[PDB]
């Protein structure tokens, strides 16, 4: 049972419901770790689509017949590129990010599908070509949070706060649901044409609670008790949260400036680097960094808390007043 | 040795095939392991085998040294291929990206340095974090894979000029000690006015000196392969054979009469011969007939059945027929 759901939606492209979906993931991911057998000439197709703007044709939907990507890569992901692409029947235009079977893992789909949080890129469905997922989404048209801090050095620390809160809302909306995102970092949130809006949008590092099996993401932004080892729980996401902050009004990561690698030692023994906190910066943004930068996780605020102190932070400091790009502003020196 | 390995590791730099092999395979080594905290910079480390493609302070990275361009290429056994231009030097090349986690060092060591006008010429690699770029000369002419399929199916001396080809290519592997283990028409890429063919990808390769032969497409899988026996050269020539058929008859040669998994028919039935179109020459027939023997022993090996297939080209006029020929049926299947 479920096995016969699974049975059922197996070798066809279906329209359908997230459940579905995530239930042959799970499928895609078991088999990718199984080293397979002589291809048949005609690569195996199936997958879920959870949007009537993609629709497959004859239970088939095949890149270069029945959608095509455009020519220029939007971005890398933690396991597959990311591409502009076309369903050629329907005229949608949406994102598809293009993963290695090998690599697959079900949560990249199972901790966002059937999600509907503004601060979460939906989800439009995946598809399977032989060795290949393609995993298609909202195509965001602001860039991501990591360009805009790129381009600018740094931003305002109302900006940043607007963002941290944004993000913070995602992050509550997946921790409710036992979903823990992994890989929380500025490269992992993207942003609307007006930079009002903010998304998470990542999920390859995602775990789905109940730990032990929490796959590592960027050193810079892993929590001690990631570092050290230990079980992992949703607290790591809001370290994570903490360490992008930073980012944003310093316009460079905790910890480079200060050390070399690997970081991992440092993280451990250190103190938490509330010390890169800009002293320029609000007393309750300061605050709020410090109680999610608590290298104990247990004494660390929750993503609703956090996001709470934020938005009163962002209150102190007038709301959100600072420009959508704007000017350059030269990130702090090592 | 593990020295030449250590002074490479972390940067690109201009060097020889010996060199990126030897990277090669540290690369197929790291590729197993669920990994540790990524640094914020990824590694980037690789050798390049041409000047045209040329490293800013031992870097050579994509978006800022080269870029792709424009719209997919193809798609390879382990990675997509794309067009890219090096922004130093406005040469353009063709790079397959390959994750790491699924990349074999055989991909390179199968190819670098190798000098034939029958092998696609191989530019060099660089790993970009879980990335690597294999580079290589770019094909104007399309696969051949492709050609068949707008052709529907090619004339007797194309095919012969093509198989021809491959099979210099493929001799001059085996000589080597290189199986390629995936030749098929779609591994065969065309220059702009049709008349040299090389192979490409050797995703699939093993460096003989098997238990470690990874199966390409089952329509194309010698009998030995396919029980599972050790494999040598000749499951080459067999493929081959395979990619003439296909050539014809616009179809893999078992699709048309059973179905899957074939691996139990290519085993018990006898070898395809009859799916050898009668208008064809004697000599042609025959060849295809001996590069499907189902024992590789008595099987003829690549350089043998060259000659034969040079010789079924003559007597039918060596190359004549025209290139983007008229739109020939491919054959139908059965009811
Ligand atoms: N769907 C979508 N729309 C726009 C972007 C992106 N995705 C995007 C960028 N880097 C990425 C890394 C992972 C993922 Br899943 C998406 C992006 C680059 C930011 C632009
Ligand atoms: N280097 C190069 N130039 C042109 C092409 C190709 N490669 C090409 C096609 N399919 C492929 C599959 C694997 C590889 Br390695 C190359 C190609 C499609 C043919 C076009």
């Amino acid at each position: 049972v479920e096995e016969y759901l699974v049975h059922a939606l197996q070798g066809s492209v279906s329209s359908g419901q997230a459940h579905s979906l995530t239930s042959l993931a799970k499928t895609w991911a078991a088999r990718g770790s199984r080293s397979r057998e002589p291809s048949p000439k005609t690569e195996d197709n199936e997958g879920v689509l959870l949007t009537e703007k993609l629709k497959p044709v004859d239970y088939e939907y095949r890149e270069e017949v029945h959608w095509a990507t455009h020519q220029l890569r939007l971005g890398r992901g933690s396991f597959g590129e990311v591409h502009r692409m076309e369903d050629k029947q329907t005229g949608f235009q949406c994102a598809v990010k293009k993963v290695r079977l090998e690599v697959f893992r079900a949560e990249e789909l199972m901790a966002c599908a059937g999600l509907t949080s503004p601060r979460i890129v939906p989800l439009y469905g995946a598809v399977r070509e032989g060795p290949w997922v393609n995993i298609f989404m909202e195509l965001l048209e602001g860039g991501s949070l990591g360009q805009l801090v790129k381009e600018q050095g740094c931003l305002p620390e109302d900006r940043a706060l607007y963002y941290l809160g944004q993000a913070l809302e995602g992050l509550e909306y997946l921790h409710s649901r036992r979903i823990l995102h992994g890989d929380v970092k500025a490269d992992n949130v993207l942003l609307s044409s007006d930079g009002s809006h903010a998304a998470l949008c990542d999920f390859g590092h995602a775990v789905c609670l109940q730990t032990g099996d929490y796959i590592p993401g960027t050193e810079t932004h892993m929590a001690p008790e990631v570092v050290l080892g230990r079980s992992c729980d949703a607290k790591v996401d809001v370290w994570s949260s903490c360490c992008m902050m930073l980012h944003m009004l310093n316009g460079c990561h905790p910890w480079t400036q200060f050390f070399r690698g690997p970081l991992c030692l440092k993280i451990a023994s250190e103190p938490p680097p509330v010390r890169e906190i800009p002293p320029s910066c609000a007393p309750l943004t300061a605050q709020a960094i410090q109680e999610g930068l608590r290298k104990e996780p247990i004494h660390r605020v929750s993503a609703a808390e956090l996001g709470g102190k934020v938005n009163r932070a962002l209150q102190q400091v007038g709301g959100l007043k600072s420009p959508w790009r704007g000017e350059y502003k030269e990130p702090r020196h090592p």
